[PDB]
Formats: structure tokens, sequence, C-alpha cells
């Protein structure tokens, strides 16, 4: 029985924790995962203070090569806009990218702004103030959210840009996906971006969004998967799944990555990390699905397996898989 430690992205923490719990019950192995943020996840793996780092933002090929890291995706999730609007239920409100950006730009301050009124004709919107909530530190969720906004709102693109950390025009800072959930839940009129599972598990209302194709879509596990149907994984694991074309493609979709060293100095640890993730691909789909994360296609996992055999070695060049 091995004792493993990972750290990083809170975006997939619900499924990683679930997989960890089950894995221990079936095999005795213990995986301790700390949701500290994708930025931290990266610093820790590079500082070798954990067996594996987790980040939603991918490292470029050059950056991976420079640090001697290997990156592989695990699941597909989606970022949603949790809202606390009195007298509105979950799924009722529809926003489009431009409008979501203007709210984040602080240009739209009330829940009944003409712009929101127009996207929701049958709606009885309150003249309530918009309480914008965003992430306090370096965040992979912030990375995919800002990547999406830069694509749909020119002013956001030019003035704030994309990043795990950006100069937010407005908004209160929340720590972790859980911190944003908690804030929205306590602030009437709040809007905060969270990975879908955090909204569902906390019974937060969320909005629908309009797809790149121009249609209103609901955030569901299938819709996160739809957004990725067009990705050419054979080309690279570092797929941008935001604002993708296609039917029922959730526009703020993203995979998430696990980072491990190519040259394993504690090969036993490395072997066990690989076995845990291999077990998760082989047997963890239902648990990811129960938590509304979509599984990667089998062809992608096979690619990941082949790359493990090719890239992960002990200091004597011996593969660990
Ligand atoms: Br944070």
């Amino acid at each position: 029985e091995a004792s493993l430690t990972g750290a990083g992205a809170t975006f997939p923490a619900p499924v990683y924790a679930k997989w960890a719990d089950t894995y221990q019950k079936e095999t005795g192995n213990k995986v301790n995962y700390q949701g500290i943020g994708s930025s931290g996840g990266v610093k820790q793996i590079i500082a070798n203070t954990v067996d594996f780092g987790a980040s939603d933002a991918p490292l470029s090929d050059e950056k991976l090569a420079q640090e001697g890291l290997f990156q592989f995706p695990t699941v597909i999730g989606g970022v949603v806009l949790a809202v606390n609007i009195p007298g509105l239920k979950s799924g009722e409100l529809v926003l489009d990218g431009k409008t979501l950006g203007d709210i984040y730009l602080g240009k739209i301050k009330k829940w009944d702004d003409e712009a929101i009124a127009k996207l929701n004709p049958g709606l009885k919107l309150p003249s309530q103030n918009i309480a914008v909530v965003r992430r306090a530190g370096g965040s992979g969720t912030s990375f995919v959210f800002t990547s999406y906004l830069a694509k749909v709102n020119e002013e956001w693109k030019n003035n704030v840009g994309t990043g795990s950390t950006v100069k937010w025009p407005i908004g209160l800072g929340g720590k972790g996906n859980d911190g944003i959930a908690a804030f929205v839940q306590r602030l009437p009129g709040a809007i905060g971006y969270v990975e879908y599972a955090y909204a569902k598990q906390n019974n937060l209302a969320y909005t629908k969004l309009i797809s790149a194709d121009g249609k209103p879509v609901s955030p569901t596990e299938e819709n996160f998967a739809n957004a990725a149907k067009g990705a050419d994984w054979s080309k690279t694991f570092a797929q941008d799944l935001t604002n993708q074309k296609g039917e029922d493609a959730w526009p703020i979709t993203s995979t998430t990555f696990i980072l491990i060293h190519k040259d394993q100095k504690k090969p036993e640890q490395g072997t066990e990390v690989l076995k845990f993730f291999d077990w998760a691909y082989k047997t963890g789909a239902k648990q990811a699905n129960d938590l509304d994360y979509a599984s990667l296609p089998d062809s992608v996992v096979e690619q990941v397996r082949a790359a493990w055999k090719t890239n992960i070695k002990d200091s004597s060049g011996k593969p660990l898989y």
C-alpha cells in the first residue's frame, strides 16, 4: 500500500477525492489531494513537494520540456455562472458572452439592465445590484473563464486579457471554487463562476449560456462532452474547449491536467501515481459521471498510456509503465 500526495486545481477536486476514497477502499492505497489552486499545483510539483501537480491551465510544450514535466488530461468539466437572484430559479436566466463580459467589466450593474432584459424576454428581473465575485489567487478556473471572455468581449480582451490572475475591473475575491460557491450563497444578487459540481452540490442556481453556434444551452455532463467532440487530441492534449462550435456545446468547457516528473527519483511513488490514474480511467468513469464530469474518449486514454510508457522513467532510463 502506497501513500501518495497531489496538490492543485480545485476544479476537479470533487472527482479526485471521490476516486481517492474508492481507490483506498479497494486497494488500501492512500491518495491525499490538496485543492490549493492550479498555480500552487504547478509550484509544488516543480518544487517536488508532492507526487503530482494538478492544473486546469496547460503548460506549453517548451515549458514542460524545461521543467522535465509530463502533462496528461483526466476529465472534462464545465464552468457555470452561479447566481443569487431572489425570485429566479436555476436555469431560467440566459446570458451571452458579450453580456457576461460587460457584467464582469462592471458596465452592467443591475439585474434588470436592458441588455439582460433583451436576452430574457419572458423574465421578471429585479432591480437588484449585481455583486460580482471572482477568484482571489491564481486559478485554472480563472484561466478558462478569462480565455472565454477574451473571445466574446473585445473590451475585456483589450483591457484585462486572459490569465490565472488578471487585474479584475470589479468584484469580491473568493478562495477556491468552494469559496466562490459560499459567497454567492450568502450575497443576494451575486454572480460567481464555479466548476459545475460546486454549483450542483451546493444547490446554487446557475444560468444557461448561448453557444458559439448562437443557441441557448444548459450546463450538463453531455454538453461539456459535446464541446470536446471536435478536439484533435492526436495533435495535443492541450485543447482549448472554450466557445466551441457544434450542437449543445457548453461554451465554457475545459479538461484539466495532472503534472508529473519524467525522471522519477522515487520510482515507486511514480509507479503508484500511474496505477491510480490508470485505475481511474479503467474504473472511475461512473464516479466522474455521477459528479457530472465527462470522461475522455478511450482513444485519448490510450494515447496517454502510450506516452507514459515513452516518457516516464527512473534515473536509469527504465520506464515505470
Ligand atoms: Br483562489
